[PDB]
């Protein structure tokens, strides 16, 4: 038996893949405390029986700029309960860039996690040629490319979720030292219940100026301003280091997976 999390952004065809997948075999109701709709449905692999559970759609699971969606709070309740043994992410390939920065946080959480490249037809009319392997090896997790014909890139992601495993320790965005000798500062007064990781990754965003995060800070709020003009004694702007090194990160990455499909030569 298995639990998945169906994760990614609005319009990364999503739903679609989900009632693929499940098909009938649905159950529907609500979220705890709230009317917004809870979908969830069951589809067999060789091996196992799997417990799609189908988020809402969201493009971050942090927020900045003092703007609240219900929908991403959901999603980033769901992911720090644990409840789910692994994760899918669906990624357009098309806006890839955009795409990644849901795709990283879950890969800093710690979070074992499978990537569904889809709408990769969209994606050869915008000229554009996604490298499977290199994109892998980088996020340190597999990457299945969801090809629509004949249903085989549902086949190829079963077998992804038989094969599935601790994700590769790679690393993914380089952050200062102070920002992490920080966090891990933040960390420590932080509810024991949650993973090291993951109280780590809460106390960075928190320094960003992240307003979900606070919810599962407890005591950690209180030290937050002392530990941010802690930190302005070395860095000018801690907050904009950590959004160009997220950036930064995400635009290597980038210049290697996203290539030109074809063009006509000039020269020879």
């Amino acid at each position: 038996k298995l639990t998945i999390g169906l994760i990614g952004n609005p319009n990364s065809g999503k739903t679609t893949l989900f009632n693929q997948l499940t098909g009938s075999r649905q159950r529907v109701g609500n979220w705890a405390g709230v009317t917004v709709e809870r979908k969830e449905g069951q589809f067999s692999t060789t091996d196992h029986q799997v417990t799609l559970v189908d988020l809402p759609g969201t493009y971050s699971l942090t927020t900045i700029s003092s703007q609240t969606s219900l929908d991403e709070q959901i999603a980033c309740h769901y992911i720090l309960s644990g409840d789910a043994d692994l994760l899918i992410n669906v990624v357009d390939a098309s806006n890839l860039e955009r795409n990644l920065y849901l795709t990283l946080q879950l890969l800093e959480l710690g979070i074992p996690c499978i990537v569904a490249l889809n709408m990769l037809d969209i994606a050869e009319k915008q000229n554009i040629r996604i490298e499977i392997d290199a994109l892998s090896a980088r996020l340190g997790c597999p990457v299945i490319p969801l090809v629509s014909a004949r249903g085989r890139g549902i086949e190829a992601l079963k077998l992804a979720i038989d094969r599935y495993k601790a994700n590769e320790n790679v690393e993914l965005v380089h952050y200062a030292q102070p920002l992490l000798n920080e966090a891990d500062s933040l960390a420590k007064v932080m509810p024991s219940d949650i993973p090291l990781k993951q109280r780590r990754w809460l106390g960075l965003q928190m320094l960003e100026g992240d307003i979900y995060s606070r919810a599962y800070a407890g005591e950690a709020s209180q030290h937050l301003d002392a530990a941010l003009a802690r930190l302005r004694n070395e860095m000018d702007d801690p907050a904009l280091h950590i959004a160009d090194a997220r950036y930064q990160c995400i635009a290597a990455i980038c210049d290697v997976v996203s290539n030109t499909l074809t063009a006509e030569p000039s020269r020879f």
